[PDB]
């Protein structure tokens, strides 16, 4: 249909807005701390800590397979990568401390991301 095209046109244009919202989220990780999945070769016990692991590379594995359908979607995914690692490792570390200025600086992104998505609608 004529609809169903229309509803997947809207679909690439929001995969285009969150591939750029998720290069801006990502160079807030220049260490790239959470580029890839916590490796179960190093870190066996992970998911015994962590059952729902996030990291960029698997979102963006999501957003190209246009698998997000709404920013919250997208946010849940971010807020995970956040959280998962605050719980993990300890408030003394490299690790939580990049999770907090990545949660800090990204706040700013998301904000205009929300604006926009309702804006173009």
């Amino acid at each position: 249909s004529m609809e169903q095209v229309a509803m997947e046109l809207r679909l690439t244009e929001l995969t285009r807005l969150l591939r750029s919202v998720l290069d801006q989220l990502q160079d807030k990780d220049p260490a790239r701390i959470f580029a890839q999945p916590v490796s179960l070769k190093e870190v066996p016990d992970y998911l015994d800590h962590i059952k729902h692991p996030m990291d960029f590379a698997t979102m963006r594995k999501r957003l190209e397979a246009q698998g997000y359908k709404n920013l919250h979607e997208f946010e849940e995914d971010f807020d995970l990568i956040i959280d998962n690692c605050m719980k993990y490792n300890a408030r003394d570390t490299v690790f939580y401390r990049a999770a907090v200025r990545l949660r800090d600086q990204g706040g700013v992104v998301l904000r205009q991301a929300r604006r926009e998505v309702d804006s173009i609608g």
